[PDB]
C-alpha cells in the first residue's frame, strides 16, 4: 500500500522529466524552419551552401539534447545533416514515406516515434515545414534519442517503459521490451503498422509479463524477468506523460 | 585502500561527464557568431531585428544545455537575450568589464567562470566575437549553469567540487563551498580577484575542512560537515578535468 504511493510519486517524476526533454526539443525545428540560411540552402542547394548547413547543423546538434538534425528537400531526399561526417549520415537518403516528412509537408509540422532506417536507432522525430516566398521548400527534422533517460530509469531500480495509444513500447529501461505491446493487437491492424516501417521489422509481440493481477487502486502485480535475475514479482503503476500521446508504466520490485 | 581505487574511478567519471557538458556547449557561440541574422542585428539593431534575435535565442537556449544565450554590442551593452521575457533579462545591461567580453573582443573568443551580476547565479560564460565585413561587431555569449551536475554529484553520495588553478571552488555539490579556497591566497592577490567582481562579493575564505592528512597515494583524509550531519571523516581524491583549467576533488565517506 505504501509501495504503491511511493511508486506513483516515482512514476510521476519520470513522466515529468520526460515531458520536459520532449518539450525542450520541440523548439529547435521551429527556430530552424524560419532560418534564412536553411531557406537559402533549399532555394539554392549548391555545394558551398549545403556544406555551410552541414557544419551549422553539426554544431547545433552538439549543443542540444537532439541526437541528429537534418534537412530534407521537397522531393523527400536529405540534403544536409548534422551527422554528415558519420558512416550513418542521413544525407542522400529518401525519407518521403515517413509521416514526419509528409505530414509536415501537408500540415506544417509533424512528430512521431520510429526505428531509424539508416541508424537502426529508435527515436522521436520532430519536424517542421520550411516555407519560401512561393511556398513549401522542405522539412527540417530533429531526432531525439532517449538512451540517457533509459539509463537513468535503469539505475533507479524501478524499470519503466513508455507506450503510445496502441500500446506499443517506444521507450524503455530494458531494451528487449522495445516495440512489444501492452494491449492485444488485431491481425488487421498489425499488418499496416508493420508495413509502414515505423518500428522496422519488429514482430510487435505482446510483452512477456506473467500472472498480471489488477488491483482496486489501478495498479497490478505481475511476474517479470530482468537481466541476471530469475522471475520476480512487481507492482506496476501507470501515468500520463503530459504534452504527449504517451503513457508511462513503472515496475517496483516487491 | 579499495575505497581509494573506487573513489578514483568515481572521480574520473564525474570529471569525464563534466568535460563533455562544457565541450558540447563550446560549439554554440561558435555557430551563432557566423550567423547572418546575428551579424545583421548588430549592423542594424532596430526593433524588428532585435525582436527576431530575442525569439531565436530563446528557442535556441530552450533546446540546449546552456541556461542563457545573449548578444552584446560593440560598446558592451546586451541588445538581445534568450531570457528577454524574464525579470532577470540580460538586455540593457553593460558587460564590457567582463573578461568574456573584452578578451573575445581582443582575441576572438573567451571563456570564464563568474557569479552573475543580474541573475545572482554562477556559471561558465563561453563567448565568441561577431565579425562584420569591416571588423568586430559584438560578442555572443552562452552561459552554462551546472545545477543539474551538482544535483547528480549530491545524489551519488560522494560530494565533489571543482577548482581553478588559484584553487577557488567554482562548481560544487554543496552550495556553501562555492567560491571558497583549497589553497592559501596571498593578501595582494586577493584584492584584485575581489575587485574584478568575478565571484561577486564572496570573501574567498579557505574551505572549512579539518584534520587534513595527506596519504602516500595522493589522497587525503579529512573531517567535514555536510547538511544534517555531525562531523564525519572523508577520503579525498582529485583529478584533472580534461579540456579545462579545472581540477575535480571528490569526498568519499569512510
Ligand atoms: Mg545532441
Ligand atoms: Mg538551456
Amino acid at each position: 500500500a505504501g509501495l504503491a504511493g511511493q511508486s506513483r510519486i516515482d512514476a510521476s517524476l519520470k513522466a515529468s522529466l520526460l515531458r520536459a526533454v520532449v518539450e525542450r526539443q520541440r523548439a529547435l525545428p521551429l527556430v530552424l524552419a524560419d532560418d534564412a540560411a536553411i531557406r537559402g540552402a533549399l532555394l539554392s542547394p549548391d555545394r558551398p551552401s549545403l556544406d555551410r548547413i552541414n557544419r551549422k547543423l553539426e554544431a547545433l546538434a552538439t549543443s542540444a539534447e537532439a541526437a541528429v538534425i537534418y534537412l530534407i528537400d521537397r522531393s523527400g531526399v536529405a540534403v544536409a545533416a548534422s551527422n554528415w561526417q558519420e558512416p550513418t549520415s542521413f544525407v542522400g537518403n529518401d525519407y518521403a514515406f515517413r509521416d514526419y516528412f509528409r505530414l509536415a509537408v501537408r500540415d506544417g509540422m509533424a512528430e512521431h516515434f520510429a526505428m531509424g532506417t539508416v541508424s537502426k536507432r529508435p527515436g522521436l522525430y520532430i519536424s517542421r515545414r520550411v516555407d519560401g516566398p512561393g511556398g513549401p521548400l522542405g522539412v527540417i527534422v530533429a531526432k531525439l534519442e532517449f538512451d540517457g533517460v533509459e539509463a537513468d530509469w535503469q539505475a533507479s531500480g524501478k524499470p519503466a517503459y513508455v507506450t503510445d495509444r496502441r500500446g506499443i513500447v517506444l521507450i524503455t529501461s530494458l531494451p528487449s521490451w522495445r516495440f512489444m505491446t501492452t494491449k492485444p493487437i488485431a491481425e488487421d491492424r498489425l499488418a499496416p503498422i508493420r508495413e509502414s516501417l515505423q518500428f522496422g521489422d519488429a514482430p510487435l509481440l505482446p510483452l512477456p509479463f506473467r500472472k498480471i493481477e489488477a488491483r482496486p487502486d489501478g495498479s497490478s502485480t505481475l511476474d517479470a524477468l530482468l537481466p541476471g535475475d530469475s522471475t520476480a514479482a512487481f507492482l506496476r503503476v501507470e501515468t500520463m506523460v503530459p504534452s504527449t500521446n504517451w503513457r508511462l508504466e513503472q515496475l517496483s520490485p516487491l
